[PDB]
């Protein structure tokens, strides 16, 4: 249908490690981890990971920093393999990494990159991306030529360029991760109402986010500590059955405006206490 994970477990292999990095600041945090002793003493990317996700509902995967959210993704895109426990999807995916990727060319070249253009299609996820506000500002507009990796665009503009380009594939899941994380917190809003809300509503998505809003509108939720599942289940189930993280984080006025290191801070945080 979607996608299930029946208990599953992944341990570190050999060259995950460089990968994960190759994806491109508690970079302090990590400062002796060795992917190597991670190899030799047989660890756990990711332990019991349960879930259930239908044809085109929307999972939101949260968590404290370092907890294994991209390492799940890599598990779905097979470069990870489960150990233990069974994982169903089928068909084709779509991966819009945490590291904005720009290719030599256009903005629309960037957007339809090794894909056949669809007019009604293009200007449709344009749209929904919030792409038209940027390239109105340009003198040939979508025609732009990305002179860099596109690197005097905006963290945003680029994020929304590599967004729109793993929209407009057409795949059977997509997984998006953390493209809601820049300064232009009102754009992100919209984006994430236009996009990932209206147009792919009948997609199957998963949606790695630190903001609470994502929650609020997802289908499902998994929450990650530590590569293991804090929680598991729905909105209105985390309310009940995780009422010390839930009243913590809606204690807030705005969460989902606070910068992304500082809600990954309070997210870890919260998880901590609260075991
Ligand atoms: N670049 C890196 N250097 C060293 N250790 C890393 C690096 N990236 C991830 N790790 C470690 O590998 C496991 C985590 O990664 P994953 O990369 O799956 O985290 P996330 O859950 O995606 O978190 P975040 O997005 O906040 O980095 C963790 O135990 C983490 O500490
Ligand atoms: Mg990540």
């Amino acid at each position: 249908t979607g996608i299930i994970m029946e208990n599953v477990t992944a341990f570190w292999e050999e060259g995950f490690g460089e990968l994960l990095e190759k994806v491109q600041k508690h970079s302090s945090d990590e400062n002796n981890v060795s992917f190597s002793h991670l190899c030799l003493v047989g660890n756990p990317v990711l332990k019991n990971i349960n879930l259930n996700i239908e044809k085109g509902e929307m999972l939101a995967i949260t968590g404290s920093t370092g907890s294994g959210k991209t390492s799940l993704l890599m598990l779905i895109l097979g470069e990870l393999e489960a150990s233990e426990g069974i994982i169903k999807h089928s068909g084709r995916v779509s991966f819009c990494s945490q590291f904005s990727w720009i290719m030599p060319g256009t903005i629309k070249e960037n957007i339809i990159f090794g894909v056949s253009y669809d007019e009604y299609r293009y200007k449709s996820v344009v749209k929904a991306c919030q792409l038209q506000q940027d390239i109105t500002k340009f003198a040939e507009q979508d025609n732009t030529v990305l002179g860099e990796g596109g690197v005097t665009l905006s963290g945003g503009q680029r994020a929304r360029i590599s967004l729109a380009r793993a929209v407009y594939k057409d795949a059977d899941l997509y997984l998006l991760d953390s493209p809601f994380g820049y300064l232009d917190v009102f754009t992100e809003e919209q984006v994430f109402e236009s996009c990932v809300c209206k147009l792919m509503a009948n997609k199957t998505r998963i949606l790695v986010t630190s903001k609470m809003e994502h929650l609020r509108k997802a289908d499902k939720i998994l929450i990650l500590h530590q590569g293991s599942s804090y929680f598991y289940g729905t909105f209105s189930e985390l309310q009940s059955l995780r009422p010390d993280f839930s009243s913590k984080l809606m204690g807030y006025d705005t969460f989902d405006q606070f910068t992304e290191e500082r809600r990954s801070s309070i997210l870890t945080e919260t998880l901590r206490r609260f075991s």
